[PDB]
C-alpha cells in the first residue's frame, strides 16, 4: 500500500457500514469523469471540477439545498462500465480558480467534497434502475451531472452501499502517484 494512501485510509472513514441511504431528503447527481486521474487527484485534495456547463447546475442545486440535506455524488469513470465511489459536495462553487489536477488542464474551477465510498460497483448492478427525467432511461446512460430523482437514488445508494466489491481505484494508486510525478515534471521542464 502506497503511504499516501495509508495515510488518507487513516485520516478518513471510508466505505462506512452505517451509511444511510434511505435519504429523507437531499439530492443525488451522477459525475461521469474523463479519467481515473482525476479520482485520484480528487481523492487526494477533496475538490471536484466539471464543465462549465457541469459546475453551473451543481453550484445552484448545492445552493438552493440550503444545507437542508446532502448533495451526494455518484462516480463513473467514462467507458468504464461500472461506478467508483460516492462523495457528498461540502461547498459552493468557484468559478475563478484553476485547480491545476485535472486530465482537462483547460478547466476552471473547483467545489470541495468529501469522499465516502470508494468501492468498484459494476453497471449490471444498477443498470434495472431507470430515471423518469431522462426518459426512463437506465442510470447507467446518464452524462455528467443528471440529477437522480429521491427515490430510485435510495435504490443506487442501497446497492452501492451494500455492494461486496473486489476493486476499486486505490489498487493502482501507486501508478497515479507516477503520474503525478511525471505530469509535474514535465511542467518543470518547460519552465
Amino acid at each position: 500500500v502506497h503511504p499516501v494512501l495509508e495515510k488518507l485510509k487513516a485520516i478518513n472513514n471510508y466505505n462506512p457500514k452505517d451509511f444511510d441511504w434511505n435519504l429523507k431528503n437531499g439530492r443525488v447527481f451522477i459525475i461521469k469523469s474523463y479519467c481515473e486521474d482525476d479520482i485520484h487527484r480528487s481523492i487526494k485534495y477533496s475538490i471536484w471540477c466539471s464543465t462549465e456547463h457541469g459546475n453551473k447546475r451543481l453550484d445552484a442545486a448545492y445552493r438552493s439545498l440550503n444545507g437542508k440535506g446532502p448533495l451526494y455524488l455518484l462516480f463513473s469513470v467514462n467507458g468504464s462500465g461500472h461506478f467508483c465511489g460516492v462523495a457528498e459536495m461540502k461547498s459552493v462553487v468557484d468559478y475563478n480558480a484553476y485547480a491545476g489536477v485535472w486530465c482537462q488542464d483547460k478547466w476552471k474551477g473547483k467545489f470541495e467534497v468529501k469522499w465516502i465510498f470508494v468501492k468498484d460497483v459494476p453497471n449490471n448492478q444498477l443498470r434495472h434502475i431507470r430515471l423518469e427525467n431522462n426518459d426512463n432511461k437506465p442510470v447507467t446512460n446518464s452524462r455528467d451531472t443528471q440529477e437522480v430523482p429521491l427515490e430510485k437514488a435510495k435504490q443506487v445508494l442501497k446497492i452501492i452501499a451494500t455492494f461486496k466489491h473486489t476493486t476499486s481505484i486505490f489498487d493502482d494508486f501507486a501508478h497515479y502517484e507516477k503520474r503525478q510525478e511525471e505530469e509535474e515534471a514535465m511542467r518543470r521542464e518547460r519552465n
